[PDB]
């Protein structure tokens, strides 16, 4: 038995004075987990062409944008207690929240616009007392909401249909079976970094490389990845959205709604479409990825990718992924030829004043990036197309769902086979297209 239970009756008003209890004893800990992107939201990555700074803290996607000026809003899933705008303090270790992961009584809530602050009207002690390790609900506080759409709110104890590893009636394995962690590391690699492992954890240390009793399925794991047959959907329980168009913002007309009860459209967002039970997108990929980066150009007339997969059919280090692809228009500043960071949440932001030049310019004078590199919101602003690319990893479905010969073979169309680069159907085609 540990302590805890003695130590902590509190009162507590504040989650620091927690985490303040917590450093008496776990000061190791908290030093360990603040080396980690789970508290700096930064990972390092090699794009094609440059090394960059990316994680969470740096990144642009095709959904909200981006975290600066938004903060409050976002650090609701952030490992953190007060990251509200660019002046917090990552080297404050009564900041850090030490029972987003670790409560046990699944009461534990933050406050989705608190950045980072723990609901008002907790028992914080009584949740203090409980603390033990992490189960798949804990994990799933921030990564069952928002997108990816192979972990939604049932992998809090989903079923076998859903995900054979996690079926809490069977295998029930929590996140870290798999994701398993040292010294607060969480193991396993995001889209795009490495070193020589495209997958850190991957399905080889479980299973053996050559699983089948059928040769031939053997012989396509050195060019198909295990996750492309094995994945067949994701969403399978609930809709996930596949478009956010931002450009229709703003109006008010009638806010409608899906099959599945989904907004269609909102005046605050744009429109949306909505999908269950998902086909991935298949693609090369070799361990890295590229990514838009705050200041890059882009070209409005072109699709922008937001992320994608490198790697191609002659590429040696390259499998078939299956991925998750998000497309959707967002704002941009239309002399400069950048995607802007807008200011949505909170005093000025689009979704109080409705005025995408006030937003444009309230984001651009926030964010840390545009600031380094001089960069100035011109003035004018449209709105570009874009699609963003996610892995998908979980979701395993049992084995009599696999993708079988049929699915890609003779009247499947699982895979695109020119825009993969073969040369038709390997099966109909032995001539002209091989991996390696
Ligand atoms: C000393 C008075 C402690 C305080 C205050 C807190 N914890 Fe603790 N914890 C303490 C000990 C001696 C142990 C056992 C360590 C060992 O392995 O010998 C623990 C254990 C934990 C664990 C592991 C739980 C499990 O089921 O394995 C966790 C996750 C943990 N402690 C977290 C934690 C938090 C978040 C605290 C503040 C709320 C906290 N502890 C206070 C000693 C003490
Ligand atoms: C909200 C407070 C989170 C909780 C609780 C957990 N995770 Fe998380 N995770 C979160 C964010 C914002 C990010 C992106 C971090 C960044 O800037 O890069 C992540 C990331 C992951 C990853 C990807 C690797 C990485 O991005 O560095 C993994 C594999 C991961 N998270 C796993 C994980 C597990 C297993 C959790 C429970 C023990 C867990 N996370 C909790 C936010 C949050
Ligand atoms: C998720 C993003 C976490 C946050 C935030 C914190 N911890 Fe954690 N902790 C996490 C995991 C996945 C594990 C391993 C669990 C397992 O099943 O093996 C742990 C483990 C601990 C332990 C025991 C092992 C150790 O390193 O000593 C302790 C004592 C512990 N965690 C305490 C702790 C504290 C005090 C935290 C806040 C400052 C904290 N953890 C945050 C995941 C995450
Ligand atoms: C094995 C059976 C897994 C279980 C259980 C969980 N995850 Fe996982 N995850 C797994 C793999 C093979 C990968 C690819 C990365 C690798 O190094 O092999 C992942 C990846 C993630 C990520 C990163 C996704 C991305 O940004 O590209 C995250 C954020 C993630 N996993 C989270 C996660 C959570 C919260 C889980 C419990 C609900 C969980 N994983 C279970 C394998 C496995
Ligand atoms: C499609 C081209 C596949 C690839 C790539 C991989 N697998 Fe597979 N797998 C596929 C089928 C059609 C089936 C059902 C037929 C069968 O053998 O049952 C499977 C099955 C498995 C199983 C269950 C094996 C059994 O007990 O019968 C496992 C454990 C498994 N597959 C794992 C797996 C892994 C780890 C892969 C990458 C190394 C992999 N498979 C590739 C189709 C395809
Ligand atoms: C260990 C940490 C594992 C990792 C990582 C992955 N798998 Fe797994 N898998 C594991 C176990 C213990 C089992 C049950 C085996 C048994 O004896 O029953 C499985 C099961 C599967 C199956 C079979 C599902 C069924 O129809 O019963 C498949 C097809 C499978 N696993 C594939 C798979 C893939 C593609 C993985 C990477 C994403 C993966 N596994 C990871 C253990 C572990
Ligand atoms: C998609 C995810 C597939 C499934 C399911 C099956 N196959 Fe496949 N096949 C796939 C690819 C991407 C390739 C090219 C591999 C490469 O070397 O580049 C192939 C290739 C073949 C071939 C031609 C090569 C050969 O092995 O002689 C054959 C005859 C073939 N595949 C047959 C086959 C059978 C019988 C399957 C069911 C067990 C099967 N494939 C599944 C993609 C996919
Ligand atoms: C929890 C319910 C979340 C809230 C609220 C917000 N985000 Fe998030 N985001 C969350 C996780 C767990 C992760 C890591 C995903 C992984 O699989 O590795 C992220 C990641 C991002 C990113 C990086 C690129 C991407 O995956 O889209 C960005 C640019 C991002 N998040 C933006 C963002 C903004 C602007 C938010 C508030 C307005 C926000 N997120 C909230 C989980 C959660």
């Amino acid at each position: 038995a540990n302590p805890h239970k003695d130590v902590l009756k509190g009162p507590f008003t504040t989650g620091s004075e927690v985490t303040t209890q917590c450093l008496t004893c776990h000061e190791e800990q908290a030093t360990d987990m603040m080396k980690t992107s789970h508290w700096t939201w930064e990972l390092e990555q090699k794009l094609p062409d440059r090394t960059v700074v990316r994680g969470k803290k740096n990144s642009i996607n095709n959904f909200c944008v981006a975290i600066s000026s938004n903060e409050p809003r976002c650090t609701s899933c952030h490992a953190g207690y007060g990251w509200k705008d660019n002046t917090f303090d990552f080297k404050d270790k009564t900041k850090v929240d030490c029972l987003i992961c670790h409560d046990t009584t699944g009461t534990y809530v933050k406050d989705p616009a608190g950045a980072g602050e723990p609901m008002a009207k907790l028992d914080l002690a009584k949740i203090a007392q409980n603390v033990g390790a992490p189960v798949r609900d804990n994990c799933g506080s921030c990564h069952f909401y928002g997108k990816h759409g192979d972990l939604d709110s049932s992998m809090a104890y989903p079923d076998k249909a859903t995900d054979v590893h996690m079926d809490s009636d069977g295998n029930n394995f929590q996140c870290q079976n798999c994701h398993t962690t040292e010294k607060h590391q969480i193991s396993g690699n995001a889209m795009g970094v490495s070193p020589g492992g495209i997958d850190h954890i991957g399905c080889e240390n479980c299973h053996d490389s050559a699983p089948h009793s059928n040769k031939k399925l053997n012989t396509h794991t050195a060019t198909v990845a295990c996750q492309t047959c094995h994945i067949p959907f994701f969403a399978k329980n609930e809709p996930t959205k596949m478009q956010w168009d931002w450009s229709t913002a703003g109006d008010d007309k009638p806010e409608t709604v899906d099959q599945y009860g989904k907004h269609t459209y909102q005046k605050k967002k744009g429109n949306f479409v909505w999908e269950k039970m998902v086909k991935p997108q298949y693609a090369w990929y070799n361990g890295t990825a590229n990514a838009y980066m705050a200041g890059d150009k882009m070209d409005s007339n072109v699709v922008t990718k937001l992320t994608y997969p490198m790697g191609d059919i002659n590429d040696a280090k390259a499998k078939i992924y299956p991925f998750k692809v998000h497309t959707g228009k967002q704002i941009y500043d239309k002399k400069l030829n950048i995607f802007i960071t807008p200011k949505t949440y909170g005093k000025g932001g689009y979704w109080s004043e409705f005025d995408w030049n006030l937003a444009a310019k309230l984001g651009m004078e926030a964010n840390p990036t545009m600031l380094e590199k001089g960069i100035k919101y011109s003035g004018e602003y449209d709105f570009a197309a874009t699609e963003m690319w996610w892995r998908i990893n979980h979701m395993v479905s049992p084995k009599e769902q696999a993708l079988n010969c049929n699915d890609c073979h003779n009247k499947g169309t699982r895979l695109d086979w020119q825009a993969l680069g073969y040369q038709g159907d390997p099966m109909k085609n032995k001539q002209g297209p091989k991996h390696k």
